[PDB]
């Protein structure tokens, strides 16, 4: 029983990070059999951050101008090249604490790992949702740039997030680990806005079955709905359309506890229009959009790596 | 920016985790140096585990009637003993991925991580406190006993707790690496009652800070209050008293914020009284108490291991 926000073994992922410096700054990097994977903006110097030519910066470069450490030991670079928004420097070195591993661009809606890391030394894990505007609510001070988002399958580490930014709202900005932001956001010293913001539907109906697995029921109902008028009050409310396809995904949820979706879909409602009048749910007074419906039959499972 | 439950990365924890079998039994061991430590109700099978004569169970045992497997290498156990609720088994080789660690046994309202494991291998990892019951709202399934909760400094792996039982109630109980149960509990299949719960005070003043820290301050007014009259609200409330340890303890944090401590907790004490109003703290609309002072400090100024 229980159920808490819970990210994945780190102990993969902390073997890979390394210290990254290019004169003055110094950021975190991903160290990947050969490869040195870090932000290219390690290249741009104080005073030309607002519109950084990074063509005409990394030309400028050499092998040398690179710095990268591993715990404390120095590795060479020979060689490197731009990927998008991303740094490739190839080192003399391969990792031999290289897990299996993929890099994967994820989807607005999915979950993953953050291990927050400064000076190439993790500082702590924890869980995040890519939201529907591309944005993380991420905890990241400077020097964090470089830090990276993962899952793990079995035994493969998948790559989905490289730490780039913080924007005036508090929120955080990156890319996939080839490089391409999430969202409309440009690796520039400037201030630049997300668009508004929705609530993962298909995510809350997860909970709400986690809920249900756990001895929480107070918030169901004898009603249903057509998947039409629940979407007419999800929009209401400021909460992303359910498809059929999200339907079909909460299949196993439903089928465990013997509530259909539609049936979970009318508890939402009631949920949305009257509020929760006191009570919580899995401890939580408001409802909580930041698990998939994989990351509920994972904990309630018991699934191991 | 931002603020989340953080745990710690769990990589030095994840290499010491091995499975113990003991004839039907399997549940998770901690391997460090040449010992793996284990809840000691391995030993115990099917039909007597309402009140096992643990001592008299032992005498019967022999080292090769105990399985224990380190990825699927299999160690020879050439020794055994019981201390307090945990079996120590001395194995034929040290554990090459031992870290620095020490074990510590926590007061209430400490938090640690808790690496949840099944059949020796890593599940997830979670933040979690000691409760003032002495239990911990954990994330645990069939399986999971033998699993750990830590703190890492700099490089010191601190065990704190050794996962054993689940209460009727949801929550978990456990012991010391040395095991001694947290709490009044013992290790047989019997239903046993927590006592009453109280809110972690010196906790929730931490989060209200780090709330600060972060940009929010709507909860915030002129008044101070003396602790005196404050401690007559929080025991109304079901919350812990608030000691001069406490006050001197968020010391740091007043100083970043200027803001006096016992003027926070006029804030507090207004919470209590008029709640939200339909505003949300950290992005919660409860207040939060598993964030200890410290936390707070780790998170909010970027601490690394
Ligand atoms: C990240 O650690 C980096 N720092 C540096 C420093 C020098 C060169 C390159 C990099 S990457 C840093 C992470 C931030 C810091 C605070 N919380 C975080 O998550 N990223 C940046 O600082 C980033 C660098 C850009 C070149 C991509 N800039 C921003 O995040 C940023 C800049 C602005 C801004 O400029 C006028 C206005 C408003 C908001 C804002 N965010
Ligand atoms: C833990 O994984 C163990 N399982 C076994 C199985 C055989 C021998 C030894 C052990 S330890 C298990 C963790 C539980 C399971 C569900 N969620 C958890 O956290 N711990 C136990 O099962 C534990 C064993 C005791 C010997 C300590 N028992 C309980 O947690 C328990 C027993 C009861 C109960 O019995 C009548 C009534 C109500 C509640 C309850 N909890």
């Amino acid at each position: 029983s229980g159920f808490r926000k819970m990210a994945f073994p780190s102990g993969k992922v902390e073997g890979c990070m390394v210290q990254v410096t290019c004169g003055t700054t110094t950021l975190n990097g991903l160290w990947l059999d050969d490869v040195v994977y870090c932000p290219r903006h390690v290249i741009c110097t104080s005073e030309d951050m607002l519109n950084p030519n990074y063509e005409d910066l990394l030309i400028r470069k050499s092998n040398h101008n690179f710095l990268v450490q591993a715990g404390n030991v120095q590795l060479r670079v020979i060689g490197h090249s731009m990927q998008n928004c991303v740094l490739k420097l190839k080192v003399d070195t391969a990792n031999p604490k290289t897990p299996k591993y993929k890099f994967v661009r994820i989807q607005p809606g999915q979950t993953f790992s953050v291990l927050a890391c400064y000076n190439g030394s993790p500082s702590g894990v924890y869980q995040c949702a890519m939201r529907p505007n591309f944005t993380i609510k991420g905890s990241f001070l400077n020097g964090s740039c470089g830090s990276v988002g993962f899952n793990i399958d079995y035994d493969c580490v998948s790559f989905c997030y490289m730490h780039h930014m913080e924007l005036p709202t508090g929120v955080h900005a990156g890319t996939d680990l080839e490089g391409n932001f999430y969202g409309p956001f440009v690796d520039r010293q400037t201030a630049q806005a997300a668009g508004t913001d929705t609530t993962i539907t298909v995510n809350v109906l997860a909970w709400l079955y986690a809920a249900v697995i756990n001895g929480d029921r107070w918030f169901l109902n004898r009603f249903t709905t057509t998947l039409n008028d629940f979407n007419l009050v999800a929009m209401k409310y400021n909460y992303e359309p359910l498809t059929q396809d999200h339907v079909d995904i909460l299949g196993p949820l439903s089928a465990q506890t013997g509530i259909a979706v539609l049936d979970m879909c009318a508890s939402l409602k009631e949920l949305l229009q009257n509020g929760m009048n006191g009570r919580t749910i899995l401890g939580s007074a408001l409802l909580e959009d930041e698990f998939t419906p994989f990351d509920v039959v994972r904990q309630c499972s018991g699934v191991t790596f």
